[PDB]
């Protein structure tokens, strides 16, 4: 819809009205910072940074979040992997088959359900290595993480330690659950299941379960 | 097992030992207010006020928490009627007995339940007023809640509005559902019961059996 300048690369950041209430800030905040973050070669590439701003908000329910981008083939849509290679989204996928009796598939993507927003907490980091730039998105994390759990029912944070004391430091009255992440040791986000919880919490605050095979590609 | 005091009635609190790490605090902040609280007759009397703190919270893995205690008649133990007489426990027992199918009982009391322990938010109120004692109990309250919070998988709150306020700071799963008194029969249609062994097993944890709480 809209747009708002910013003095370094990508320039333009092209956003949907519903995130309207912090752009300014979100100027404010990368100008400060992209100086920093933009020396080093990046997952996903500058121009797709801030691509899930433009996503409604109004009709979400719940966000998936996980902690950064993958380290290398970020494509500016948190847990997108477009040719199904990447850990995470098959691990993903796997324990939505399970659970929808959906066997035959060649991939899976959070951003096409109903009511689903998927998050990266950081937007970007330095290419193959993880959590590199959390000093840097710290503050705008933060915003832009608060404008979304001002809508979304339920937040489902990825990762234990990577979301430990995140969460506790957001100040949202939001419903929130923090599982394993897929790459958890011992199977554990086999046995993991949020993704059940998540439509009984939703259920409990008046409100429609999300159907996670709606995110297959066939 | 272990025994502490305090400056004002009633004098002694005893605790199970689940309960060591709050002790301290909740010493020095019932002294500080304990004043207020004894000015007026209160349900349930004073000596039992701190009652429940008799029982484990290893071994508890819900809690059924209510904002205060009866406005007459309270025993210490959240929700019991032993004489079977105040309609939240006679709503209660309707509806687990339409839930197990157990149609002939006498009572029902939370507290014979395994893994569940039955909660008043606000240790007492002024004798026939709710919510009256709200003031005093407040930090006292949030510190117990929290403490409990931190055992059990899940809480169970009773009465939406009485409930609304978040001042919690816990990540334990939460449901907060229709009071048994609430308008139009909505408590008759809640499902809280069966939606808290759901979320449990969903945790791995075994379910409550609610038929536990009958009495014959
Ligand atoms: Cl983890
Ligand atoms: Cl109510």
């Amino acid at each position: 819809m809209n747009s708002v300048t910013v003095s370094h690369a990508p320039y333009t950041i092209t956003y949907h009205n519903d995130w309207e209430p912090v752009m300014s800030q979100l100027v404010e905040f990368y100008n400060e910072v992209a100086s920093w973050l933009l020396r080093d070669e990046t997952s996903p590439i500058p121009d797709k940074f801030f691509i899930q701003l433009k996503q409604p908000l109004r009709n979400k329910r719940v966000c998936v979040c996980g902690i950064d981008p993958y380290p290398k083939d970020g494509t500016g849509v948190p847990f997108e992997s477009p040719n199904f290679t990447k850990k995470s989204i098959k691990e993903i996928a796997s324990s939505i088959s399970r659970l929808t009796g959906v066997i035959d598939y060649k991939g899976y993507n959070f951003n096409i359900i109903d009511g689903v927003i998927p998050w990266n907490y950081y937007l970007s980091c330095k290419l193959g290595e993880t959590k590199s730039h959390a000093i840097y998105w710290d503050k705008i994390s933060k915003l832009l993480l608060q404008h979304i759990t001002k809508h979304v029912s339920v937040l489902y944070c990825l990762g234990k330690t990577d979301f430990s004391n995140i969460r506790a430091k957001l100040e949202s009255p939001v419903t929130t659950i923090v599982g394993y992440h897929p790459a958890a040791r011992d199977r554990q986000f086999e046995k993991d299941r949020s993704f059940e919880i998540i439509n009984v919490l939703l259920e409990l605050d008046n409100k429609a379960p999300i159907n996670w095979a709606q995110g297959f590609i066939y």
